[PDB]
Formats: C-alpha cells, sequence, structure tokens
C-alpha cells in the first residue's frame, strides 16, 4: 500500500555526507581530499579525475547493510537520502562527479525496504545552476538556477530519472520524492538563512513554478507517489494557498539551533516546542521534520543529550508525522560551544549505541 | 493601594509622538521642523533657539485632557508615557531640549490619576550616550551609554529624578518606572532589529547591572513602586535567571509586525498568538505587552483592523497581564504594503472614534 502521509507517522534518519559531501561531517576525509575547498564543487575539482575514484569508494564504504541494521536496531522507519543532481544527469559543465551513486542508492534502498519496510525519501539536494548559494546547493556562490529556464529544464530531467527510479523499483509505494532542498534567493548576509528572509517572493514564485510542473509530471506517471516540499524556511502556512488540499503533498520543514538564538541544551526543549507548535501549517498539509539536531548556539551540554533527543522526537510526532534526525553517521570535530565537538552532538548511530532509545 | 503586577491586568495606551519625536508620528510636524534630520537630536540642533518655542507648544497642545476623556471612553486604564532623558536632567552635551516636559506630564498623569484611576508607566525612552544607534535611543548612530560610566552615573541621576516625580506625585501608587527601552548593541545592520540578535551577552550584561542598580534604588526609597524592564527583544526567559522571583518587577516586551516576517492582515492573529505562546516568559514574573501595532508587512486590509485590534487585545490579557498600543495619536501617512497608510492602522484614538470597542 502507498503511503497517506496525513495518517503516516514515522522516526527516521538522514544519509547525510554519503552520496552528497560537506566539510564538517567527517573531518579526516575533507583534510585528505579536498584541497581546502568550501564545498563539493572545489573537493572534486581538486582532485581532478581522482575525483570519482574517491567517491565511489566512500559511496560503497560509508553506508552499509549493517548501518540500517544498526538503524533499524533504534526504532528507526524512515530513511532521508540526499542525493545532488549529479547522480542523476551528467551536464558537461558541472563539477560535481556522475557516477554509480544510484545503483549504491538501490542497493541500500532495496536492503531498508525488503528487510525492514523502512520509507524512503529521495532528495534531489542541489539543482543545475546552484539553489542558494552554498555547497548543498550545487556549490558556494551559485545561485543561477533562479529564473533560468535551461537550469529549470535539467531540473525536470532529474526529476524525470528520480521518477522512473520509484515506478521501476520494485516497490514504488516505499518512496516519497523530494524535488528541492533549501532554495534561498536572498541569503549573501548568512544571518537570515534559516529565517523566512532567506527566499523572497520573486523567488518563492520560482520555486512554486518548479514545484507546479514537478506535481503535474509525477500526477502523469503515478499519482500516488507523494511530493515532499521543502519550502525553504518560510513556515508552511505561507505556501498552503499555493495548492489544493486534493495535492499529494507533504511538507518538509529544517528546525535547528546551532547558530543565531540564545538557546541552550538546558532549554532546547523550549525552542524545539516553540518550532512545533509555530511551525507546522494549519493542518491543511501534513508536515514531516526532515532535518534537525541538538547542538545549541550556547552551553552544549553531554548530560542532556539524551533527554534532548528524546524531547525532540516526542514533539515532532505530537505536531506533525515525525522526524528524521541529522544525521546517521557523522565523525566530524569541530568545537561547539560548551561541551565537546559536533560529532557528539549530530551522530545518530552514537545515541542508538549508547542505549538512548532502550 | 500599590499594584501587584502578578494580579493587575488592563488595556493601555502609549502617548508616544509627545514629549519624545520621531519623523512616521506626525508628517505635518517632522516635513515642517525637521530640516530632513532623522532623529529629534538633529530635528532640535536644526532649529536652533526655535528647538523649544517649537517643542513646547507641541507638549502643550498634541496631548490634552480631552484625549484621556477619549481614551477612558474606550475602555483606556492605563497610559505608557515615553520620555526622552532630557526631560530629567539638562546635560551640557545634549542636543536634546531640557523645558517643561515633566510639567506636562504631571498635568496629563494627575487627570487621569484624579478621574479615572488610570495606572501610569514612566518610560525613560532614551538615556545619556545611547541605547541603540536609533533617535529613539538618544540620537541615529549613538550607542555611548554601553560600557561608559559618565553615562551609567547620569543614567541614575534620570532615575532619581523620576523617584523623587513618583514619591512627590501624592499618588504614589499610580506609577510603574520603566527605566530603560529598546537597548541594541547588535543593529548596525537593522534587519536584526527586534530580534534576540540586536542585544550581544556583552551589553546584556551592561544592561543587567543598571537594572540591577535601578532595582536596588528604587527598593532603598519606595519597594512598592514597580519596575518595568524593557529587555530588548529576548525572550523574557533569557532575564528570568538574574532576578529573584521576591523582585518588583515586570517585563515589558514588544510585538510588531510590519517587517522583516510575512505577515499579512489576514494571518495577523497567528503572529500574535505565536508571540504570545513562545514569548511569555515561564510565568517566574509577569509580563506586560507595553507596544504593539497592527500593521503587517504584506497585504493590509482596512476591513480586518478592528477583528485584529480586538484580537490582540485578547490574546495580551490571557496570556500577560494586558498591553499598551502605539500609540494614542499618530497622523503620519506614509504608505503601507496594501491598502492605506500608516495613520490608519497606528492612531488609536481613530479605532475608538470608528466604535471598535462598542
Ligand atoms: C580533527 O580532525 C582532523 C582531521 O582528521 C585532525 O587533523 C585534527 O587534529 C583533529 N583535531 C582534534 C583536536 O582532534
Ligand atoms: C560502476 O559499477 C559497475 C558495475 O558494478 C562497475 O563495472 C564500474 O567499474 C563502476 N564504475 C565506476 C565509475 O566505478
Ligand atoms: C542560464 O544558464 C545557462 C547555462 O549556464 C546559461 O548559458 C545562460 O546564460 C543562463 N541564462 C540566463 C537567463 O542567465
Ligand atoms: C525546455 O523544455 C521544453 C519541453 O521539451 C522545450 O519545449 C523548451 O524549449 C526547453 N527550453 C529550453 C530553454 O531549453
Ligand atoms: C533580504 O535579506 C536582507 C538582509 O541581508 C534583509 O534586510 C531584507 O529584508 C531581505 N529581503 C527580503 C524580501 O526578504
Ligand atoms: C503627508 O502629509 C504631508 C504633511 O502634511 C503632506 O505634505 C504630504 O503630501 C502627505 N503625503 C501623502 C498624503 O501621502
Ligand atoms: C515653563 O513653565 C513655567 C511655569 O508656568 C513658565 O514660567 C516657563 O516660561 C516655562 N518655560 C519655558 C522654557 O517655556
Ligand atoms: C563616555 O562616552 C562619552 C562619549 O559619548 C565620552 O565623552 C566620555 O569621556 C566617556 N566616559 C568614559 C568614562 O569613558
Ligand atoms: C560615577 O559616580 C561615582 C559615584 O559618585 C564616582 O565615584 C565616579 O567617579 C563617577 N564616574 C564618572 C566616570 O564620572
Ligand atoms: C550581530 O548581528 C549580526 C548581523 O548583522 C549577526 O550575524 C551576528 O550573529 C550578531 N551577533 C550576536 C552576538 O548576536
Amino acid at each position: 500500500s502507498y503511503i497517506d502521509w496525513r495518517t503516516f507517522k514515522g522516526n527516521g534518519v538522514n544519509l547525510g555526507g554519503w552520496l552528497e559531501q560537506e566539510s564538517t561531517i567527517d573531518s579526516l576525509f575533507w583534510d585528505k581530499y579536498s584541497g581546502g575547498a568550501s564545498d563539493e564543487w572545489g573537493l572534486c575539482e581538486h582532485l581532478g579525475s581522482q575525483c570519482g575514484p574517491v567517491l565511489e569508494h566512500r559511496y560503497a564504504t560509508l553506508i552499509t547493510k549493517a548501518d540500517i541494521d544498526k538503524l533499524a536496531s533504534g526504532g528507526i522507519t524512515v530513511l532521508r537520502i540526499p542525493t545532488t543532481y549529479a547522480a542523476w544527469i551528467d551536464l558537461p559543465s558541472s563539477q560535481l562527479y556522475s557516477g554509480n551513486q544510484t545503483a549504491y542508492l538501490k542497493e541500500i534502498a532495496d536492503y531498508a525496504i525488503k528487510t525492514y519496510n523502512m520509507h524512503i525519501i529521495i532528495d534531489t539536494h542541489s539543482l543545475p545552476g546552484g539553489v542558494n548559494g552554498l555547497t548543498i546547493g550545487e556549490a558556494t556562490g551559485h545561485w543561477y538556477w533562479f529564473y533560468n529556464e535551461t537550469h529549470f529544464n535539467y531540473s525536470m530531467q532529474v526529476i524525470d530519472q528520480v521518477i522512473n527510479f520509484i515506478q521501476t523499483s520494485g516497490s514504488p509505494q516505499s518512496y516519497t520524492l523530494e524535488p528541492i532542498n533549501e532554495p534561498a534567493d536572498n541569503n549573501t548576509n548568512m544571518v537570515v538563512f534559516g529565517t523566512p528572509l532567506a527566499l523572497t517572493d520573486h523567488g518563492a514564485a520560482w520555486v512554486l513554478k518548479y514545484i507546479r510542473a514537478v506535481v503535474q509530471r509525477v500526477e502523469s506517471v503515478n499519482p500516488n507517489i507523494p511530493v515532499m516540499f521543502q519550502g525553504s524556511f518560510k513556515y508552511p502556512q505561507y505556501w498552503e494557498g499555493d495548492f489544493p488540499a486534493s495535492t499529494n503533498l507533504v511538507f518538509d520543514t529544517h528546525h535547528y539551533y546551532y547558530e543565531h538564538m540564545d538557546s541552550s541544551s538546558e532549554n532546547l526543549p523550549e525552542y524545539i516546542l516553540a518550532d512545533a507548535r509555530e511551525k507546522s501549517g494549519t493542518g491543511k498539509f501534513p508536515v514531516f521534520v526532515g532535518e534537525w539536531a541538538i547542538q545549541a548556539t550556547y552551553n552544549n551540554t553531554l548530560a542532556l543529550r539524551k533527554r534532548n533527543v528524546l524531547a525532540g522526537l516526542e514533539t515532532w510526532s505530537s505536531f506533525s508525522q515525525g522526524s528524521s534526525y541529522w544525521t546517521a553517521k557523522f565523525t566530524g570535530n569541530t568545537s561547539v560551544a560548551g561541551q565537546g565537538e559536533q560529532k557528539d552532538y549530530w551522530c545518530y548511530e552514537t545515541f542508538i549505541d549508547e542505549g538512548y532509545f532502550n
């Protein structure tokens, strides 16, 4: 049976840093291979024709069936899988690597579906030209996707391949299609990132043109495949009037606490409640918290991690359809304000191993 | 006969633009007398020897006993009265005018107390050296108050004058003392104004030093006079741990909607309820919403003004101790996004005359 996001609930994890690369997730990897680049675009440029061999090794080794077993043992029922657009289309001007990403995606998705009946969200984390001027959108400094009909068409070509991957998977009912991640056209000053000010009405109109095109394409092939819309950092309420209630649509909200607020480990449940109570729409469409983590801006403490993770899970499940944590596997050693490093707050496998869900 | 802000409830108004001047409140005044200045400081500098005569005329005519009768007829029971520090002390390095402000304040306050038993909040809206780089803090570009013992000392001199006014008033039980308004040390980029990022922890420590000194000074003379702490745009929770619950303290929160969010006239009650639910503290101390107004960032409509004012009044008096609208009398004709001008959304006497409170 296909899922109805209005009645489905699940707690999940992101498989971040696996098919798309970021400096913070694995410090050893980045130090060894980036040449100091800020982005996956530059890491691949730095490696030159060794970019593919290095990345294929990481694809084959970072996330294996054993990771899926560990996640299932901790009660995970949803995997969100960020991918670069270059897994789906090979554009000669892109510096992102086009390889066997989807073969590893299929191996891990098949195992999670056939073994555990997990639900899989396929996220095209970047789109051609760049959606937010960050590494995750294509490359640092790239916002060329907006208002560009060539990049629009390439984005639809990418989505035609993701729909086909789902439709021919053997279990189309196991997947949700997420065609954009954190679009932003007003974040030259990063103080507005994570806020409604990251996306202007002009940018939002282009995003809406794209999501409407994706919805029409999915409906033309298989209307039972849900579309997960990551509406930047606008409240879901902002987009509600743009879609009829009959659309097979779920919103993906992202909630973080690690900068730009007076959060602490002590008060983190108050900030999580605020986000759940104020940023979950009116109920017109369902909401899933597709990314979050417990790192606070100030005064991180190690002893409140279990309390904070469990408070977040219960909050997202109470005000929305559940959540997926960023991220499954994280070894980055960037210092946090207070106790420890990012790997102590951002690695979901560590929480499982330390018995937070027993 | 003194009030306990934990039990007291009241709906009030600000008498803004009366004893402190701002460009938006009265366009004819500003266009005639400012010479293009951004601030009261520069308006007074431009007028030179005519500054006093021009301001004394406004003091005597803008707010009269007739205004108090109209406000009372609309159910007003609290007056918040913004003053410049120059009402209280005459510093030789200040371009703000020192005249008969407190004589006009006493005529109106005494009338309001004797006739209607209104409660009076005396607000020192500016302090020597400037508390937020804005005209309201002293002058555009002035942040000199922070970490400066000269300005600290003359601030305490201002507070001694306000305490003496209250104690010699003939009704000390009728007054709350508010010794600062919207301090901000991190608003050189005004995108952070209205948010917690407008005040750094370093600036917040200086504000705390000052409020602790004011609380001690009032406790030393008449501990039954409440102190109203306007803690910038931090959540009240930020400051709660800094005072014992026995402190005769109330927080003043300021909630506005006219920039930096996806607010509309249609959705304004959602934004009002979000502020009340998340920005009212934990209950350790009482909260009063000392400034608010109904102008939204987008799609202002005149038709929803009554619904929006009543929604806000009801929300602030349920989740806190009430509110005071900005402002009693407003003729500024700056355009808003949507229909109308600022005078349609910022003039409380207009709401009374349209029968909103009948
Ligand atoms: C962080 O990881 C990098 C790369 O492995 C390593 O060079 C560095 O010494 C680490 N720092 C600490 C303090 O562990
Ligand atoms: C892609 O996978 C195929 C089949 O397993 C393999 O033959 C080939 O070497 C892989 N290509 C790269 C670029 O690693
Ligand atoms: C859109 O992107 C294409 C591919 O880079 C580029 O050649 C073109 O100049 C851009 N068009 C506009 C409208 O800027
Ligand atoms: C985009 O794709 C459509 C449909 O195939 C085509 O009609 C259109 O001309 C293309 N536009 C560009 C800029 O390539
Ligand atoms: C864009 O961001 C700037 C801050 O860099 C902000 O001042 C401005 O209001 C934002 N514009 C929109 C439409 O969000
Ligand atoms: C605003 O009022 C000023 C001062 O009376 C007047 O000169 C100006 O034309 C008005 N602007 C309008 C009505 O928008
Ligand atoms: C202040 O009020 C007093 C008493 O009515 C009056 O004598 C004086 O002229 C006024 N001062 C100024 C500077 O207008
Ligand atoms: C405080 O600041 C003013 C400038 O606003 C300066 O004249 C004064 O010397 C400073 N006082 C101290 C004690 O630094
Ligand atoms: C502030 O007043 C205190 C107490 O009278 C005095 O000791 C000090 O020197 C004054 N500081 C300045 C900078 O005027
Ligand atoms: C100060 O404001 C800037 C934006 O202009 C923001 O980037 C920064 O985080 C703020 N700092 C603090 C300590 O609030």
